[PDB]
């Protein structure tokens, strides 16, 4: 048709966040002869067995066996040429065209960054070459256009990491990340600026504490102090709440993710809820999540709180908790239609953690966040541990609709990037009279 169609897709190894190795895709269209635009895949720290293979070389002597230039040899010479031609206005016929190339059901012939690298490119395409905001592009592609037309838009509400534990720390501490959330009902940039805020005086607090090596950050821009008891992280946190100026319980909530499969012991049957020193069953560890929450009744969600495969424990979490708190299933679903519709059905959870790049395009991982919102069940679109510039699912949680992201600390430009485009969506929304 030569208006809006893909002339060529490029493939470039970059960096991501984190140092290692990512794969970054050019769009051209139009026979423009500079890309129309620039998208890059995310990766977690791991990758499993329900989960897109992430391609990686494995040559030892390039970035430590991290390279990516099978995958993006893949780019150029494959998934290229299997969307060249086809409209950039149809996001599903190119996801289509990427999953049918590779035609494995854990792309694992291409390679899943490779997969994700493209589609999030096309979808940026898509969004500049009709001149509109991605997150109305997505929009449509979500809705499709007779319910987009009037669509109204909501702008989320963060989930912000400021303390790890766990793997990230020295302590004994063994609960993963604490987040704080900002209360719902005001305006974004008020919920940013309080985010920020609490952040910023919890560095202080640890670094009176403990110097200044207290304020380095991990990989998502938390705070690792050592710490021994979940009860130690949210009194410091609630003490940061209250030094910004902030009520908690009122202003600002707390919300876990335990990652308590890194801590479960499958022989066993125990998680060792404290490194070396306490080791619970399943039923005391929803015991103790219960009585954390009447210590901390500010808490409001808890994600991964068992391990991924322990669907009677969290029944009973579900049992005990849902009506009270989100129960967010991260490990649990690995954004999988599959897990997805089992733990709906045994009622696992109420709420997915949602990673585009876990499952592979963005088509695929609309299709598993349709599952949850047609049950009730709430959507959190989540940032992975390597991050990069690409700020699609910010526009990606506002054009879905879904109520909350994670995405990260106020801090390391890869993660405060999400926060700014939010920004400029909100004002954009309030410009042309969208915002619902
Ligand atoms: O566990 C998660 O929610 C994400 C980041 O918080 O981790 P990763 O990308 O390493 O899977
Ligand atoms: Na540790
Ligand atoms: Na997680």
């Amino acid at each position: 048709g030569a208006v809006n169609r893909v002339d060529k897709l490029v493939g470039r190894e970059i960096l991501d966040s984190r140092g290692n190795p990512t794969v970054e895709v050019d769009v051209y269209a139009n026979g423009q002869k500079r890309p129309v635009a620039t998208a890059s895949a995310p990766s977690g720290a791991s990758t499993g067995s329900n989960e897109a293979h992430e391609l990686r070389d494995g040559d030892k002597s390039r970035y430590l066996g991290k390279g990516v230039l099978k995958a993006v040899k893949n780019v150029n010479d494959v998934l290229g040429k299997a969307v060249e031609g086809k409209s950039l206005e149809n996001l599903t016929e190119l996801d289509q065209a990427l999953i049918d190339a590779d035609g494995d059901e854990l792309k694992s012939n291409l390679g899943g960054n490779a997969i994700t690298a493209c589609s999030f490119a096309l979808a940026t395409a898509g969004a500049a070459v009709r001149n509109e905001e991605l997150f109305l592009y997505l929009a449509r592609a979500f809705h499709g256009a007779d319910k987009f037309e009037n669509l109204k838009f909501r702008l989320p509400t963060p989930m912000v990491n400021i303390l790890n534990g766990g793997k990230h720390a020295g302590g004994r501490l063994q609960i993963q990340e604490f987040m704080i959330l900002p209360k719902e009902n005001q305006p974004f940039r008020e919920k940013v600026r309080c985010v920020a805020e609490v952040y910023q005086h919890l560095g202080k607090i640890l670094a009176e504490r403990a110097g200044p090596s207290a304020k380095n950050v991990g990989d998502e821009g938390g705070f690792a102090p050592n710490l021994e008891t979940a009860d130690e992280a949210l009194n410091y946190i609630e003490e940061a709440i209250g030094k910004a100026g902030y009520k908690v319980g009122e202003d600002v909530f707390l919300a876990l993710d335990a990652a308590s499969s890194e801590f479960y012991n499958s022989d066993t049957k125990k998680y060792e809820i404290t490194q070396q020193k306490e080791f619970l069953t399943s039923e005391e560890m929803v015991e103790y999540y219960v009585q954390l929450v009447n210590r901390h009744p500010a808490i409001i969600s808890i994600e991964d709180g068992l391990e991924e495969k322990d669907y009677e424990g969290w029944k009973l979490l579900t049992e005990r908790l849902g009506s009270k708190i989100m129960l967010v299933g991260d490990d649990l679903y690995t954004t999988n239609t599959r897990l997805i519709k089992q733990g709906i059905e045994e009622k696992w959870a109420n709420a997915l953690l949602l990673k585009v790049n876990q499952i592979g395009t963005i088509t695929e991982a609309m299709n598993a966040a349709r599952m949850i919102f047609n049950v009730g069940q709430k959507v959190i679109v989540s940032h992975r541990s390597g991050e990069t510039a690409t700020t699609l699912i910010s526009d990606l949680v506002v054009g879905i609709g879904a109520t909350h992201i994670k995405t990260g600390a106020t801090a390391r430009g890869e993660r405060v990037s999400k926060y700014n485009r939010l920004l400029q969506i909100e004002e954009y929304l309030e410009q042309h009279g969208l915002l619902a």
